[PDB]
């Protein structure tokens, strides 16, 4: 293995800082996340990550033509968040983030401007981190993209990836001291994996020639499962083949070749919008794929973390359970099953109840509730790899009458994260008559320890209502949205502003099984909803 091989190997596991230098605004506080703390990033190193992306938004930091000169306290920042990452033995990649769509992605029409910008900022930050340990490495741009006329791609866009990524060489390598071996890192275009992108990054790489140099790629999932549309509730075979296709063709066009490859971000596209958007056991096991299948890759892999994975006012995970998947997939694979969810209706004879497992090569050890383990053959069996609940642990461990999480068995095993089953005491989910205008409407909901997995929207007429004409299931968060807390489920205005005015049938599909059908009359500005 080549030491610009064991260079990236040695990134393992990555995390990045999201929405903080990025944020394009006055400064790294614009879009919510505090400023940084040296506490932050001790953080991510005690937490088992070993290297960190700073991505960083220039365009509001320059000063005028010729000079562009960044503005000091935010450099002198960026700096020093950077120096404490290298003093916590962290490898960091530094960029030009928003950048790219700010002011990058109209080359075409502003050539000679766009080229003196990006070479006044690649000329100051070559400069100043001139001296910087090798555990630095630069990027050229994040995510490039440029003016479209005939698509989203062609061959012009190529044309200037090639001529960013080559000027960027040359003024780093130009600028000499620790900057003439300094790991680069390049994109393809859009940071996208498609064949072409990653033969074109693949030939400017060649063309560079240089023993250093790093391919990086960005995935966010299977879009729409992803984003929870079109009815990929659940991490299914397509999501898989999309990991299993993609990363076989990224592996083969860099990493079999003498190419080390960056994952330079990873995550959900639906966690935009929440977390709560992808049901939690899919979500788990959705991760735990996709590492494995990096690590038997060597794809260097780097979260994406905009605030909302890490609390980074109390320094602790939002979501344990997550994080736990994420750290026992560093170093292999976790069984998981076919749900996280055991679901016992109320007053309804409890019964033993089956449960698939998916070892993926470890095996079960025990059940524990509150840490004390429960009892082989009279509380569980195990034939093969289905799991049984028998019926007197289901009625031991639950509240007649009490809907919602009654439990959580926690499934352990030879090796992996523990698997937790939520165990739920549910009734049918019952919905209100309600009226109200379309910028606030809720239909008043009982979810009886229910979920709502997604929402089909129809007319009357059985044609498709509502955004994303081309299915009936409409995306979670942006058309529709399960209030809990407030027993409710929001009817976005979005969704009715792309609704004719007609009878509309919505179908709301439930974790348990359940259905619920509901009717909605909207008249202008108005609708009537009906149980």
């Amino acid at each position: 293995q080549t030491d610009i091989q064991s260079y990236v190997a040695d990134m393992q596991p990555g995390w990045n800082l999201g929405n903080t230098f990025d944020a394009v605004g006055d400064d790294e506080t614009a879009w919510g996340n505090p400023r940084v703390t040296r506490e932050l990033i001790k953080t991510i190193a005690d937490e088992g990550y070993k290297s960190i992306r700073i991505p960083v938004t220039w365009e509001n930091q320059m000063g005028n033509a010729p000079d562009y000169t960044i503005n000091e306290d935010f450099f002198s920042r960026v700096e020093q968040v950077i120096d404490w990452a290298l003093e916590e033995d962290l490898y960091v990649m530094l960029n030009l983030h928003h950048d790219s769509w700010l002011w990058i992605y109209n080359m075409e029409h502003n050539y000679d401007e766009v080229m003196a910008k990006y070479t006044a900022l690649w000329e100051q930050l070559s400069e100043r981190f001139q001296g910087h340990s090798h555990k630095l490495m630069f990027e050229s741009v994040n995510e490039p993209r440029f003016t479209r006329d005939w698509g989203e791609i062609q061959e012009n866009h190529h044309a200037f990836l090639e001529e960013l990524n080559t000027a960027f060489y040359h003024i780093v390598r130009e600028s000499g001291g620790s900057n003439t071996e300094r790991p680069l890192v390049l994109p393809t275009l859009e940071t996208a994996t498609s064949q072409d992108l990653l033969n074109r990054l693949h030939q400017t790489m060649k063309d560079l020639n240089d023993p250093n140099l790093i391919a990086t790629v960005h995935y966010y999932g299977f879009w729409p499962f992803s984003v929870n549309v079109a009815g990929y509730t659940r991490f299914e075979e397509e999501t898989q083949q999309d990991i299993i296709d993609t990363f076989n063709r990224v592996h083969n066009t860099f990493t079999a070749n003498g190419i080390p490859v960056v994952l330079g971000e990873f995550g959900l596209l639906g966690f935009d919008t929440s977390t709560d958007v992808i049901q939690q056991g899919e979500k788990l096991k959705f991760f735990e794929f996709l590492i494995h299948h990096l690590n038997e890759r060597d794809v260097t892999h780097m979260l994406w973390d905009n605030g909302q994975h890490l609390n980074r006012e109390t320094y602790s995970w939002y979501d344990q359970e997550f994080h736990n998947m994420l750290k026992a997939s560093w170093e292999g694979r976790s069984a998981t099953a076919e749900s996280n969810l055991i679901h016992v209706r109320d007053g309804e004879p409890i019964r033993d109840q089956d449960i698939q497992l998916h070892l993926h090569g470890n095996e079960l050890t025990g059940l524990q509730v509150d840490g004390d383990s429960l009892a082989l053959g009279e509380d569980y069996e195990l034939a093969g790899d289905v799991l049984t609940m028998k019926a007197d642990a289901l009625t031991a461990l639950m509240t007649p009458g009490e809907l919602g999480t009654n439990a959580v068995i926690t499934a352990q095993f030879n090796s992996g994260a523990d698997w937790h089953f939520q165990l739920q005491n549910v009734d049918e989910p019952t919905l209100e008559n309600t009226e109200g205008s379309t910028s606030n409407f809720a239909i008043p909901a009982h979810f009886n320890g229910d979920s709502v997995a997604t929402m089909e929207a129809v007319y009357a007429n059985g044609e498709f209502a509502g955004p994303q004409n081309w299915t009936s299931f409409k995306e979670f968060g942006y058309t529709f949205s399960p209030v809990y807390d407030k027993g409710e489920i929001v009817i976005t205005d979005a969704f009715f502003n792309e609704v004719r005015d007609d009878d509309i049938h919505l179908t709301f599909h439930f974790w348990s099984g359940e259905m619920v059908e509901y009717t909605l009359s909207k008249n202008g500005n108005h609708v009537q909803g009906r149980r």
